[PDB]
């Protein structure tokens, strides 16, 4: 019989070209088949860092902490290192610019009991929120693997998560990253100071490819490699031109 | 004091450069002010042609004629001149490739009584569905102006049309045309053998610009000028780079 999961080590060339190491995991939805350059690392669990703003957004919307994607979260007046954070935001721009202080406020309003119950209902990673209610995805006990990211994203794509369909549609809107006549990418980046993430999917006319990548990332200087390397794999597999 | 609509005839150079004539209408949502090169033509009502796929989609979804944006509508097997039409489609690709036969079947299932009632509820153009229920937007009595297109699109953007929020969110997803780190365009083209249309909006971080353009289109050779001329105006107004 055919294999659900296949290893393709030729993708390592795209990491080695940049003196880095990592994993790309792809899932072909039509074929129900997955592909990766590193089967073991594909299933190892890491801190989600800013990719947690996908479930955080879903929970905040479903609970009414965030009313809709137009509600304004005012800047608290503290000047931070990332210039795009020093302004008012809504859900769309807070995800686009990965605005930490806005999502810390969401997490505090959600609170520990409801955050834990929702991640259990999502089957999200190891479901463990130990640590600070407003930072556990960066320095606490939650862990998720690349294959677990894909499983979560597939439920989101199909509106199968336990939260309202409305919440799922709003977050999928907020994940929009790039679109043209050839493809649509909905995705979210993350960085925990050691590992960089990019997770999401590529919508084509007749198929959707889910992806989850992480890579060793010692400094923020190489952050654009997250998208660049993933796109090299997508080009090799003839998913995008 | 300032006027709701300002005329900017310098945009005519973008039509003149292509030996063409037409109108571009812009609406700045934050400032609640509009701009056009031709106020008279901005209020001239034309057949909507394929821009009618926006209200048609909304009605089909709200009535359950279309269950969701993934439902597949099989090719009926008749070979038509536009090759992308000769295949199975869902709502996303039917709007992307402007697949008339799919939308003709939606319209027949909606039926004239519900179609007329919903266009009245939408305040859509002259609300006149005289002709065949499956072709009145191509060769019947319905007429809509560029400013009326803006009015309709503003209601859709704000979820204020008399259909479910869900239907409006799905259609706005289906209108997605282009997205990058600078802007998002949601829009729909149309062509009636005499006039070409492009209507929609540009989402920025902190504003939305609605647009509706139409131009004289004697042959199909110049159809790419609908987007190209509109983008020259957007570039001149520093809405997009
Ligand atoms: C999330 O991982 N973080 C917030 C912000 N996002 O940048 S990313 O999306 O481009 O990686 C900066 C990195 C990180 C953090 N420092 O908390
Ligand atoms: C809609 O106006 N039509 C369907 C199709 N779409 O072309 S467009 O979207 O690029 O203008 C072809 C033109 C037109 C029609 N023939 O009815
Ligand atoms: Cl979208």
């Amino acid at each position: 019989g055919p294999k659900e999961w296949q290893e393709n080590k030729s993708w390592n060339a795209h990491f080695t070209e940049h003196k880095s190491q990592g994993v790309v995991v792809l899932w072909n939805e039509n074929k129900q088949q997955g592909f990766t350059n590193n089967l073991k690392r594909a299933n190892q669990a890491f801190l989600p860092a800013s990719t947690f703003k996908i479930p955080n957004s879903l929970i905040a919307l479903d609970l009414g902490v965030v009313k809709d994607e137009h509600q304004v979260f005012k800047w608290d007046g503290q000047t931070r290192d990332i210039a795009t954070w020093n302004r008012d935001h809504n859900l769309i721009t807070a995800m686009k610019y990965s605005v930490v202080p806005v999502y810390q406020e969401f997490a505090r309003q959600i609170g520990e009991a409801r955050m834990s119950k929702m991640l259990h209902a999502f089957d999200y990673g190891n479901e463990d929120i130990s640590g600070n209610v407003d930072s556990f995805w960066l320095d606490g006990g939650i862990r998720i693997s690349a294959t677990e990211q894909i499983s979560f994203l597939r439920k989101l794509y199909h509106n199968k998560l336990h939260v309202s369909e409305r919440s799922q549609r709003i977050v999928k809107q907020a994940m929009l990253t790039e679109a043209n006549g050839d493809y649509i990418i909905r995705a979210k980046t993350g960085y925990d100071t050691k590992i960089g993430w990019w997770v999401g999917w590529v919508e084509l006319d007749d198929n959707v490819w889910f992806f989850a990548m992480n890579m060793d990332m010692p400094t923020s200087d190489g952050l654009g490699l997250r998208q660049a390397i993933t796109k090299e794999v997508l080009k090799q597999e003839k998913i995008i031109p």
